[PDB]
């Protein structure tokens, strides 16, 4: 599975709505996310769904998002 650096968390809510706003992908199967580790874990499919466009779908929210 690829995974994503936040480089923009605040820790109130965001982790979740990260995972969340991940997981909305539709192509997403499951997404999980690590506070204290800048990382953003998900388990999709590029016959759905492009991480590059997933980490997209993170900065949409508001923070800094990038593919790792």
């Amino acid at each position: 599975a690829q995974e994503f650096s936040v480089k923009g968390m605040s820790c109130n809510h965001c982790v979740a709505r990260i995972e969340e706003a991940v997981g909305r992908i539709s192509g997403v199967k499951k997404v999980k996310v690590q506070l204290k580790k800048e990382k953003a874990v998900v388990k999709f499919d590029e016959a759905n769904v492009q991480a590059t466009e997933i980490c997209q779908a993170i900065n949409e929210l508001g923070y800094q998002a990038e593919v790792i």
